This record gives C-alpha cells, structure tokens and sequence, in this order.
C-alpha cells in the first residue's frame, strides 16, 4: 500500500464518519422547537412579562444546542485537521 | 494507485456523507412545526395579538434552524469545496 | 482508472447520497400535521378566527418546510449538477 | 470499463437511493394522522362547523403531504428519466 | 461484463430499494391509528353523532394513507415493471 | 457468470429486501396501540356504550393495519413468488 | 459457483433479512405499553371495574401485537422452512 | 467452497442478525416506562387502590414485553441451535 | 480458508452485531426517564406518600429495564463467551 | 491470513461495533430531560420543595442512565480490553 | 500485510465509530429542550421563582447531557488517543 491509498481510504471514512456526526443536529432542531412553542404560548397569556420569556428561551435552547455543536466541531476537525494523516507519514 | 482512482472514492465517499449530514433537517422540521402548531392556538385565542405572536414564533424558529443549517454547510463544503482533493495531489 | 469509471462512481454515490438526503423530509411532514391539527382544532373553537387562523398556519408551514427544501436543491444538484464531475480531469 | 458495466453500477445505485428517499413517506404519514384525528374530535364537539373543520383539514393535511411528493419525484426520475444515463456516453 | 450479470446486479438493487421504500409505511400506521383513538374517545362522548365522526375519521385516514400507497407503487414497479432493465438492451 | 451464481445475488438481495420491508410493522403496531388505550379509557367511563366504542376501535385499527400488510404481501412475493427469476432464466 | 456456495450465501442474507423483520417488533412494544398504562389509570379511578378493564385492555393488545407476529412468522420461515433452497439445487 | 467456508459466513451473517432483532428491545422498553409512570401517578392519588394498581401494571408491562422475548429467542436460536449449519454438510 | 481466517471473520462480525444488540437500550432510557419525571411531580403534591411512590417507580422502572439487559447479556455472550468458535470447522 | 491481518479487521469491526453501542445514549437523554422538565414544573409550584424535588429527580435520572453505562462500559472494553486479540494470538 | 494498511484501515474504521457514536447526542438535544420549554412556561406563571427554576433547568439538562459527553469521550479517543494503533506495531 503505498502512501496515496492510505490517504484515500481514511479520507474517504473520514468524509462518512463526519455525515454520520452530523445526524444528531435533529435533536437540538425538535427539543429547541418545543421551547419555541411554550414561548410563543407563554406571552400570549402573559405579554407583561416577554422579556423574562425570551431569556428563558435563549438560555434553555443554548443549552439544548451544545451536542448539535460536538457534532459539527468533530466534522470539521475530520474535514479540516484531520489527526490520522500524521499517522501515515 | 493513480490520483483519478483516489478522487474517485474520495469524492464518493463525500457524496454519501453529504447525504447523511442532511438526514438532520427532520430535526428543525418537527420543532419549528410544533412552534407553528402553538402560535395557531395563540392566534385563535387572541386575535389582536397577532404580530407579536409570530414575531415571538419566528425568533423561537430561526433558533430551532440552525442545526440544519450546520448540516446544510458541511454538505455544501463537501460538494463544492471538498478539503480533502488537496490532501491527495 | 479510466474517465468513464471515474464518472460511474461517482455518480452512483450521488444518486444514494441524493436518496439519504430525501429522507430529512419526514420532518416537515410531522411538524407541519401538527400545525394543521392545530389550526382545525382552533377553527373548530373560534371559527370567526378562521382567516387568521390558516395564514398563521401557511406561514409557520412555511418556515417549517425549509430544510425540506434544503434536502431537495441538494438532490437536484447532485442528479442536474453534480459537481464532482469536472474535478476529475 | 464499458458503457454495459457504467449503466449497470449507475442504474443499481439509482434504485437504492430511490428507496431511501420514499422513506420520507412516513413523516406525512404521521402528521397527517395527526390532522385527521384532530378533525374527528371536532366534528363531534362542534358538529355546527363541520364543513369548514374538513376544510381546514385537507388544506392543511396538503401542505404536510409535499415532501412526500418531492421524495415520489426524486424516485420517479430516478426510476424513468435518470439524468446520469447521459453522462455516460 | 455480460448480460446477465447486468440484471443480476441491477434487480438485486431493485430489490433493496423495495424493501426501503416500503419502511415508509409505518408512518401512516401511526397517524392513522391516532385518528382511530380519538375516533374512539369521540364516539364515547357523543354516542349519537357516529356516523359522522366515523365518516370523518375514513376521510382523514385515507388522505394519510397516500403515501404508503406512493411507496407499495414504487415497490411493484421494481418488481413487475422494472424500468432498468430495458435501459442494458 | 452462470445461472446458479445469478440466482444466488438476485435471492440474497430479496431476502435482505423482505426483512426491510418489514420494518414497518412497527408503525400499526405503535398506532393501534394508541387506538387500545383510548378504548380502555372509554370503555371504563362509557359502559353503556361498550360495543359501539369497540366496534370504533376494531374498524380503526383494521385501517391503521392496511400497510403492515403491504409489508407482508411484497415480503411473501419476494419469498415464495419471486417475479425476479424468470429475468434470469 | 457449486451448490455450497449457493446456499452459503443465501442462508447468510436469509439471517440478516430474519434480523431486520425482527425490528418490528419495537413497535407493538411501545403501543400496548400505552395500553397498560391507560389500564393502570382506569382501574385505579375505578377499581371494582378492574376484570372488565383488563379485558379490553387485551384485546386490543391481542390486535397490536399482530405485526409482530408477522415479523415472527417471516423471521422464522427463513430459518427453518427457507424457500429459496429449492430455487438453487 | 469448503465448509469452513461455509460455516464462517453463515455464522458471521447469524451474528449480525441476531443483533438486529435485539434493537427491538428498545419498544417494550419504552411501553413499560410508560406503564410504570401511570402507576407511579396513581398510587400517589389512589392508594387505597394499590395492589390493584400494581397488579394490573405487570400484566400490561407482560404483554409488552412479548415482541422483545421474540426477538430474543431467535437471537438465542441464531447463537446456540443455529439451524443453517444442518443446511451446509 | 484457514481458522485464522475463520475466526477473524466470525468475531468481527460479532463485534458489530453486540453493538447492534447494545442500541436496544435507548427505550429504557426514554421509559424509566418518564417514570422518574411522574415520580418527582408524585412526591411533590404527596409528600407523605414519598415511600410507596419511590417504591412503585423502582418496580416499574425495573420491569423496563429487562430487554437492556437481555441486549447486554447477548453482548457479553459474543464477547467473552463467543458460542461460534467451537464450531470452526 | 497473517496475524496483523487478523487484528486489523477485528480491531476494525471493534470500533464500529463500540460506535453502535454508544448510539444507544440517546435514550437517557430524552428520558432524563423528561425528569428535569418535571422537576421544573414541580419546583415552580412548590419552591419550599425544591430539596426533595431534585433528590426525586437525582434518583430516577440515575437508574434511567444505566443502559447509557452499559453501553459505554461495551465500549470502553473494546477499545481499551478487547476480549477477540487472545482468540487470534 | 504491512503495517501501513494496518494503520490505515483501523484509523478508518475508527472515524465511523466515532461518527456512529455522535448519534447519541441527539437523545440530550430533544431531552434538554423539553426541560427549558417548561422552563419558559413556569417562569411566566411564577416570577417569583425564577431563580429556582433557572437553577433547576440547569441541573437536570446537565444531568440529561452527560451521555452526550461520553460519545464526545469516545470519538475524541478514536480521533486523538487512538487505542488499536498500539496493538499493531
Ligand atoms: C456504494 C456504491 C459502490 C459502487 C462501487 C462501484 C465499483 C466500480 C469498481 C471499478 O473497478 C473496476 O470495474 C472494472 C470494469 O468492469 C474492472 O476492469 C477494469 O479494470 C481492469 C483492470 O483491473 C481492466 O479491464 C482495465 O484496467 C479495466 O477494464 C475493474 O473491475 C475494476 O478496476
Ligand atoms: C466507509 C467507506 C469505505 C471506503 C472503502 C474504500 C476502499 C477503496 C479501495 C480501492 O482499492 C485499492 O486501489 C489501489 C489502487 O488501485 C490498490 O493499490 C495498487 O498500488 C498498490 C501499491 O502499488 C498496488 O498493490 C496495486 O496497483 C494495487 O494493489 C489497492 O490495493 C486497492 O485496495
Ligand atoms: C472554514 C470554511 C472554509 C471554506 C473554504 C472554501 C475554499 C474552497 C477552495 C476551493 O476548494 C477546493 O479546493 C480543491 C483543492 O485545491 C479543488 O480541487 C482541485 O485541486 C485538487 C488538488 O489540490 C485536485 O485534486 C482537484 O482535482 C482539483 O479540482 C477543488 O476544486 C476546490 O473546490
Ligand atoms: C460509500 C462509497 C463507497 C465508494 C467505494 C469506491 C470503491 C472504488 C474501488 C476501486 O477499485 C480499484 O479501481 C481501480 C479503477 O478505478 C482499479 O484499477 C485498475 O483498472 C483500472 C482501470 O479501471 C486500471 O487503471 C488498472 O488495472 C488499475 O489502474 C483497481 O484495480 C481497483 O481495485
Ligand atoms: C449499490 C451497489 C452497487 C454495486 C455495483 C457492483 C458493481 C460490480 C462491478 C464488477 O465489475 C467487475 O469487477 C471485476 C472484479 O470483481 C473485474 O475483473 C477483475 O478482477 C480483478 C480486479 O483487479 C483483475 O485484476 C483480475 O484479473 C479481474 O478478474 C471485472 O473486469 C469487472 O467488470
Ligand atoms: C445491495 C446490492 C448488492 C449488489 C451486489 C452486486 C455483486 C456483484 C458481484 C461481482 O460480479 C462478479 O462480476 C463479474 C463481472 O464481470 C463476473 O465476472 C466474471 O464474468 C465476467 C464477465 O461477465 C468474467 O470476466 C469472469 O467470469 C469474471 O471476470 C462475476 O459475476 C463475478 O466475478
Ligand atoms: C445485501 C446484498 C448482499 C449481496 C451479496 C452478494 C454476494 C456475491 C457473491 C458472488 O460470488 C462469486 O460469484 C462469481 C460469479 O462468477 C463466482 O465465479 C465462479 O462461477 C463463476 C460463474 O458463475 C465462474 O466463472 C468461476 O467459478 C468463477 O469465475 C464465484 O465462485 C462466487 O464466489
Ligand atoms: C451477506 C454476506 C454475503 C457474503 C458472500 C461471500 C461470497 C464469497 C464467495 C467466495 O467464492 C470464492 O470467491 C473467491 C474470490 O474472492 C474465488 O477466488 C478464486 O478465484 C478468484 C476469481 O477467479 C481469484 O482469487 C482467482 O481467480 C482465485 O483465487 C473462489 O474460487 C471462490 O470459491
Ligand atoms: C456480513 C457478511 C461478511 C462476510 C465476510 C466474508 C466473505 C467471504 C470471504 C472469503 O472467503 C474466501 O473463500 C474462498 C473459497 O470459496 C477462499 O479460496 C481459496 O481456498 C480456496 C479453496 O478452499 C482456494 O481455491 C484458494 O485459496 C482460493 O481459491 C478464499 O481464500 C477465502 O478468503
Ligand atoms: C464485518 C465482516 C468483515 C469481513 C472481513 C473479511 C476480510 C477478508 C477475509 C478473507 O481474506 C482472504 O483470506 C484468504 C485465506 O483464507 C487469503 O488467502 C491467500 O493465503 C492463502 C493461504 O493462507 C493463499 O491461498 C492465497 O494468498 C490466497 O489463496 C486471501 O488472500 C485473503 O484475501
Ligand atoms: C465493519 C467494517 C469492517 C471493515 C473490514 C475491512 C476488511 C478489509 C480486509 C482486506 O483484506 C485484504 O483483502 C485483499 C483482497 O482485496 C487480500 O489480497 C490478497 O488475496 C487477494 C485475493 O483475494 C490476492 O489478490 C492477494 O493475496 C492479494 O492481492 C489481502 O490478503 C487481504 O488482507
Ligand atoms: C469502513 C471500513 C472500510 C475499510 C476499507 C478497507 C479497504 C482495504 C483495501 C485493501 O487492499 C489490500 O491490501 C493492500 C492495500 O494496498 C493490497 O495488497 C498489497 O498491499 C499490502 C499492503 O502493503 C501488502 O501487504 C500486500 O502484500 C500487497 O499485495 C491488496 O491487494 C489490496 O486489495
Ligand atoms: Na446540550
Ligand atoms: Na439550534
Ligand atoms: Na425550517
Ligand atoms: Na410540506
Ligand atoms: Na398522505
Ligand atoms: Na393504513
Ligand atoms: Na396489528
Ligand atoms: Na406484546
Ligand atoms: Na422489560
Ligand atoms: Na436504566
Ligand atoms: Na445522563
């Protein structure tokens, strides 16, 4: 196997492995979707208090978001410095 | 191995794996439609509100979209700026 | 490898990619049910609201649909414009 | 590789991927239930709106059902008017 | 590569992507099951008014039925009227 | 290649895609279980209206059935009625 | 290909189709649960009704359960009585 | 094809399948969870009722449970009294 | 073939079939999550009641957990106690 | 087949096979985000109760968390204790 | 085999054990954000408590996302800290 082949096949995985990664961006998307819903109900009932609400809602979603970000930083990692070329030369 | 055959599956591989990241957008699509669902109900039980409602409803949404967002980029980087066709030669 | 092989690959990874791509738009079929469920049981509570009921559902639809679409233009592009082909050679 | 070979390996993959996309089905599947059960219980609380409930019903139940038809298309095209078929020579 | 190698290679795809496309259908048996529940619940609480809450409750599941219906269309096409095959000559 | 070896493929791949379409049987089983509940629920709180509540519940689910037998039926077709045999012999 | 080869690998796919029939069953798992749990909260604000509660609690489970065996039937037709042995030698 | 051969990727096929068909584990899992919240909330209210309450939860977590013992059995079938090695010679 | 060979490929594929088995336990996740959240609304309305609600919630917990650990027994099973090397060959 | 060929492919299919396993996580996630939704609720209502709220919360998160365990545990012992490497030398 | 192919096909195999372990992260992303939607309902109702319920949320969603950090562990381990490479040479 010489060097080219080496690069291919790990690229390859890896250019896989980072759509695979990717998949759990759903989550966040359906979780932060549900509290966009209570927001939307919350100053309805209560416009007194909006404010209050949307900093709820920023900082649960911001939360709720985080795994969405593992995801992405570990395809760009595999997209952009991949650690496994060192590995072959 | 020549550089064309190393493209290939590089490139192939690329194309699954912008396939997968997509797979994420069902995510932002519930969420935002359960968002929808709840700013309906608003609308009906306060009809004079309206504005503020889809104002909130779109705020709560545009954050629920950005994990398909993330997804949409990786593919997009896959397809027509591909990282790895410069680590091969 | 020789340039029709080349393109064969390639493009028989497009067209799955293209397939997993699709599947995101099981997401915008749920969310937006769920907003259409809502709106005929708003209109069923307040039907004077009617109008304003089903705008707010096409609109909060609409948004919902987008990363359907996002799935969609990146099939399209990957069967109409596949822009792996011009990097082989 | 000959044109035999190229349509075969091409045509192959154009029918995975038309499976995987007609996996989006189910989303509209489910949202559209969803609508439908929301019709029923209507009906029979305010049987004196009937006509407009089945209404806001199918419009809403239609708008749900479009990635369905996006994925159906894909399929279609896939399945009888493959666009990588002229690719190949 | 001869002949038969051709549809052996494409038939089997064929018959993958079948199978795929019918995992759609747990979409509707889902939604439509939903329907049937408050279907149900209404016919509990309004014993009088069945018939068109059952009636309702048809209309709205065959509109969600539509797409495994898409799906067994385009698994009987891959398996009776395979639309690759005439493409080998 | 020879009969034998085609034959092989064609039912490996039809077995693979069987099981696939069987899949989807998990989507009445999860609908006409709600459908269950709902009826438990009713029937517990309306006995006078026992047999028109699961009479309901029998239709309905009987229509939620509807595409786990479409499953069953390319299932067996692939089984015991393969239409791809006699494409290859 | 002789005839060991031949069953070798059918057997091989009729083992993985078996397994992915099976998924099914995941499905009726989580439909009846919510039959029980609606059984649980009838006989518990009715507790003299419980053998009439649990009685239809059953039922519907016996009707939930109906696409599990299914899966069951398939899964165990290609382990023991495979129909594509005599299609090979 | 020797029967080494044989056995191997039959047996290798079995392995998989087996691990397929426990995913369905995850449905009764998710029932039963279900079921045991119901009776956590009615023996919170109805405590004159446990027992009863009790009861009544392990049937319908029993009855649950089915589809994952199925799957189990021909995990354990695949494992231990694999059927397809009397196939090979 | 030789039984390196034989055995490379039977625990490689063993490997992958534990992990598939070991997906199974999501669903307990999903169902004791809800459990514990009926559990902790329980004690706060009955706090003397705290003892029969933690009692009732570990019960039913324990019954959901039972399909996660028939994966993880599977699991160890094709780990430490691989029952197809004895028959190799 | 030399020994190095022999770990490569089952050191190889270890690590998809620990990938899988982990997927599984998902469930304590939604489970457990349940719990600490119901602890929100709870608190809220009876703030002088937060005490004992997060211990009920802290309880049933952990016993809902185990499959999570196992699963890591799975996958920690092929990456780190492979149990195959002593079968092939 | 050298050590080269070694190297290459585990460190392979390993980016799509790692991608596959990012899946999970999906389960914390639905679960969080189910806990900051009641979040944002019960700090409307009850201002008075806001930083009860702050606190609270931030406690169960951390609890919910540890799952999450363990795939992160494990993919961070196959991408940084590679345990197969020392097994080979
Ligand atoms: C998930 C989707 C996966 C899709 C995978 C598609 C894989 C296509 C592989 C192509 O590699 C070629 O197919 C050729 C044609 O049938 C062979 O003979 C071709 O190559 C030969 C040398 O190996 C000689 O005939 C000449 O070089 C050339 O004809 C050639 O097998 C092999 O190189
Ligand atoms: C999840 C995604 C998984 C993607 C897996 C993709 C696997 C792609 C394999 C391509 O096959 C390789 O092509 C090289 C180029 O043809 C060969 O080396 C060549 O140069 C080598 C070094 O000289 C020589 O030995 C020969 O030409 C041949 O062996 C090499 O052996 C062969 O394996
Ligand atoms: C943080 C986000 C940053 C986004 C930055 C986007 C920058 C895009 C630069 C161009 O991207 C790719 O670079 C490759 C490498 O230059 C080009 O391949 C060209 O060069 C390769 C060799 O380097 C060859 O193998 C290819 O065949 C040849 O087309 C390829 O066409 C091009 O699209
Ligand atoms: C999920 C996505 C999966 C994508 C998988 C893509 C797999 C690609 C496998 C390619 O296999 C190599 O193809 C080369 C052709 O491309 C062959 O070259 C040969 O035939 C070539 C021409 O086709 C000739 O140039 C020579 O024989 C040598 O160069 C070589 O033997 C063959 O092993
Ligand atoms: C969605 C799934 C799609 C799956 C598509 C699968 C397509 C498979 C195409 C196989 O094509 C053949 O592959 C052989 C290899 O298998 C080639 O000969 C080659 O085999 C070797 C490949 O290097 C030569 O070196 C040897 O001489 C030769 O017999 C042969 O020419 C080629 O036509
Ligand atoms: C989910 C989808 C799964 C799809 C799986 C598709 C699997 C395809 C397997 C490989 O085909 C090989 O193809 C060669 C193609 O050429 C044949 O070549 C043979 O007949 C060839 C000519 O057709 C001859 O050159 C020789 O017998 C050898 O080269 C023969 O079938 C076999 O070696
Ligand atoms: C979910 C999808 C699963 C897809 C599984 C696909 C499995 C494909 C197995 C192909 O098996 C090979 O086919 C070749 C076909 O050619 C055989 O060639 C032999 O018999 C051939 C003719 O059929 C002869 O030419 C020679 O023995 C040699 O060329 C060879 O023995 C056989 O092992
Ligand atoms: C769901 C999983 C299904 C997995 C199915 C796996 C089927 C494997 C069939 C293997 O049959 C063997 O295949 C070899 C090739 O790999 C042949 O190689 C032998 O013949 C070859 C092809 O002609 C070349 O290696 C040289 O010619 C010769 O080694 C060999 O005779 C043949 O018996
Ligand atoms: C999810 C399922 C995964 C399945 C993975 C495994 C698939 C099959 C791998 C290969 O098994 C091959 O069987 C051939 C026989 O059919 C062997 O032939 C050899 O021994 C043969 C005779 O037994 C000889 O003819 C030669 O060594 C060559 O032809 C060959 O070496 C061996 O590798
Ligand atoms: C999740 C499923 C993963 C499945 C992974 C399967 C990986 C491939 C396994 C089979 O590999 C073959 O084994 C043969 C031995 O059985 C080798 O024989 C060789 O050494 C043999 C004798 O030991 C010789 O006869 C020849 O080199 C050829 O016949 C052959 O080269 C090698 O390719
Ligand atoms: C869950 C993911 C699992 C991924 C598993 C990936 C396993 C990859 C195994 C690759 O094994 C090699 O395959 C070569 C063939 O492609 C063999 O070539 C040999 O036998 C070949 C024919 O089979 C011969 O041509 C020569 O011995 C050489 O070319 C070689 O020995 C064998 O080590
Ligand atoms: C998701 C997981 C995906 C995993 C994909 C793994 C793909 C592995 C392809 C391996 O191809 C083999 O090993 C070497 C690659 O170059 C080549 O043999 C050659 O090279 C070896 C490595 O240098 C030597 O040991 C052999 O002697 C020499 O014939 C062999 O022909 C080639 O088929
Ligand atoms: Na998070
Ligand atoms: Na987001
Ligand atoms: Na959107
Ligand atoms: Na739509
Ligand atoms: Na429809
Ligand atoms: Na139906
Ligand atoms: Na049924
Ligand atoms: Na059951
Ligand atoms: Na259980
Ligand atoms: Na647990
Ligand atoms: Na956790």
């Amino acid at each position: 196997m010489d060097l080219l082949t080496a690069k291919t096949i790990v690229l390859g995985c890896s250019a896989v492995g980072a759509g695979l990664a990717m998949i759990a961006g759903l989550g966040p998307g359906i979780g932060e979707g549900y509290a966009a819903g209570k927001a939307v109900e919350s100053v309805a009932r209560q416009p007194e208090a909006r404010g209050s609400i949307i900093s709820t809602m920023i900082l649960g979603q911001a939360v709720a978001e985080s795994t969405g970000i593992y995801s992405l930083v570990i395809a760009l990692i595999l997209l952009y410095a991949n650690p496994f070329l060192s590995k072959l030369g």
